[PDB]
C-alpha cells in the first residue's frame, strides 16, 4: 500500500526555525537520508520528495501554504497517490509533551495544533499516524499560539538536531514495523 509522510510548518525563511516548523525540519532530514530533493507538486500545491526506506517506497511532503490550510494540500496529496489515512504519517510539534519527548499514535486529539485540525478536517478522520515531538507550552492556561511561532531557546537549540534525528528514526521505524513495535523502541524516556 502507498505511504505518505508529511511534515507540518509555515512557509518562509523567517519561520523555518520556529517550534511550529519541527515537522519541516524532520522532513528535510528524511529527504537528506533518502538522497531525495523536494520538487513542486502541481496537483496539490505542496512540494514532494520520493524515495525508499528499507526498500519500501514513500512520498515525503511539505505543504506550501500557511499552517492553517495544511489539509487543503494534504487531502489532495492523499487522493493523488491513493494513500489511505491509516498510511499517512504526520510529523508535528506537540504542546502537550515535554520538550524533546517523542511519542507515536494513531487517532486521538490534536493537542491544539491548528495544522492537525486542518488535516483531520480534510481527511474526514483522526485515524492517521502521528510523530509527536514535544515542545512544552506556556504555564497556566495561557494561549500557546504565539509560543509556537517563536524560535527555540539557545539551550533548546543544543538538543534540537538530536531530537530531529530521533524523530526521523521514529518515522522510519513506523514505516518498517508499525505502531506498537515502533512505540516500544521510540518512547525512550
Amino acid at each position: 500500500e502507498p505511504l505518505l509522510v508529511v511534515g507540518l510548518g509555515n512557509p518562509g525563511a523567517n519561520y523555518a526555525r520556529t517550534r511550529h516548523n519541527l515537522g519541516f525540519v524532520v522532513a528535510d532530514l528524511l529527504a537528506a537520508r533518502l538522497g531525495a530533493k523536494f520538487k513542486a507538486h502541481k496537483r496539490s500545491g505542496a512540494e514532494v520528495a520520493t524515495g525508499r526506506s528499507a526498500g519500501r517506497s514513500l512520498v515525503l511532503a511539505k505543504p506550501r501554504c500557511y499552517m492553517n490550510e495544511s489539509g487543503r494540500q494534504i487531502g489532495p496529496l492523499a487522493k493523488f497517490y491513493s494513500v489511505a489515512p491509516a498510511n499517512i504519517i504526520v510529523i508535528h510539534d506537540d504542546l502537550d509533551l515535554e520538550f524533546g519527548r517523542i511519542r507515536l499514535k494513531i487517532g486521538g486529539g490534536e493537542g491544539g495544533h491548528n495544522g492537525l485540525r486542518s488535516v483531520v478536517a480534510a481527511l474526514g478522520t483522526k485515524d492517521f499516524q502521528r510523530v509527536r515531538i514535544g515542545i512544552g507550552r506556556p504555564p497556566g492556561r495561557k494561549d500557546p499560539a504565539a509560543f509556537v511561532l517563536e524560535n527555540f531557546t539557545p539551550a533548546e537549540r543544543a538538543e534540537v538536531p538530536t531530537i530531529c534525528e530521533q524523530a526521523a528514526d521514529a518515522t522510519e521505524l513506523l514505516i518498517e514495523q508499525g505502531m506498537e513495535p515502533a512505540q516500544n523502541r521510540v518512547h525512550a524516556w
